[PDB]
Order: C-alpha cells, then sequence, then structure tokens
RNA sequence: UGGAGAGUUUGAUCCUGGCUCAGGAUGAACGCUGGCGGCGUGCCUAAUACAUGCAAGUCGAGCGA
C-alpha cells in the first residue's frame, strides 16, 4: 500500500457551443516513504472520481532516489522546461521547508534536508516535473565506484 | 551551523511580466487596557529670544597689610 496526496485540482473546459464540457483534473503524487514517489494526471466530470483516475496513472510510474538516510547523496538544480527548484543536503534534525508541490514529494521519498526555493517556477505542474526531474539524477559511492577505482576517494 | 509561499490578464491553458500580502525592525507616534522586582535609553521637526540657580580656581610653610 501507497500514501496519496492531492496537490492541485481544476476546472478546465470550454462552457457552451451548443453542448457543455466543464470538466476537472488532478496531480496527485503517490509514495511509499521509502524513496519511490510518481506522479500522474487524469479528468472526469464527477468532482473525487478523477483522483482514482489519477492515482491509477502514478502507481505505474515508480522512481528510485539514492540516500544517506536522512537527506540526499549531494546538490543538484532540478529543472524541466521553464521550472527549477534548488536542493541540497542538511545535517539530521532540520525538517524538510516548504514549496508546497515541492514540499509532498520530499516527503514520500522520505528525507529531513534543506530545500531551496523554487528558482524559476511558476505553475504547480511544472514545480512537480522539477522536483522528479531533480531526484532522479544523484548518484551513489557505489555505482560512481564502478566506472573509477575502488573507493579511494574518502 | 539551515535557503518555503499564496493571490490576480483567458471561456479554458503554458509563458513573459508587473503590482499586492504574510515576517524581522523603530533613541517611533497615535489608538484600548493597566500588576511590577529589576535593567537601559529619553530634541530626530523654528540654528525660535533665553528669566532664576550652580559649572575654575587654589595658595595665610610666596610676600605684603
Amino acid at each position: 500500500e501507497f500514501e496519496e496526496r492531492v496537490v492541485t485540482i481544476n476546472r478546465v473546459a470550454k462552457v457552451v457551443k451548443g453542448g457543455r464540457r466543464f470538466r476537472f483534473t488532478a496531480l496527485v503524487v503517490v509514495g511509499d516513504k521509502n524513496g519511490r514517489v510518481g506522479f500522474g494526471t487524469g479528468k472526469a466530470q464527477e468532482v473525487p472520481e478523477a483522483i482514482k483516475k489519477a492515482v491509477e496513472a502514478a502507481k505505474k510510474d515508480l522512481v528510485v532516489v539514492p540516500r544517506v538516510e536522512g537527506t540526499t547523496p549531494h546538490t543538484i538544480t532540478g529543472r524541466y522546461g521553464s521550472g527549477s527548484v534548488f536542493m541540497k543536503p542538511a545535517a539530521p534534525g532540520t525538517g524538510v521547508i516548504a514549496g508546497g508541490p515541492v514540499r509532498a514529494v520530499l516527503e514520500l521519498a522520505g528525507i529531513t534536508d534543506i530545500l531551496s526555493k523554487s528558482l524559476g517556477s511558476n505553475t504547480p505542474i511544472n514545480m512537480v516535473r522539477a522536483t522528479i526531474d531533480g531526484l532522479q539524477n544523484l548518484k551513489n559511492a557505489e555505482d560512481v565506484a564502478k566506472l573509477r577505482g575502488k573507493t579511494v576517494e574518502e
């Protein structure tokens, strides 16, 4: 079993052309607090029924994040399109600071670090796709120790 | 050692982009209420004429009288 949160919903369609559409949508992040997250988007006109379509879209996506049990291994500027968050490791004891779309993703991988703010992000969709693009590009020491010498560098 | 955001142009979007709020401050004023032990700081606006008080004397083993 997993955990989900409703980040945002909308009421997006064209009102009357002779026949009405007025649909909703959602952007649900799912996670397990072990290091695997995801996100997906569905749409329907009955209000909480598009969430079950949205959690359906995110269970088929898992992203493995390295961890030193509380923070991230290094720093990176997770960038996608027009969004850019900044993330950097803390010391164990300080909690995850906000960025609300970026706040709820970092708690469902299971860390307690600082989070620098969204630099150029505007809307809560590209905050999410810039968050996940940051998390899926970190590096361990062991995989680096594969294609180098064997843990010399300290 | 340590670094958050939200709102608003469209029938509905993504972007550029402004304006606006939450917070910390004051040798502040002013608004309501009033128990203090104790610690500090109280002409920042007309350089607008300054009553009354005290702030530079001491030495009688200088020397006169």
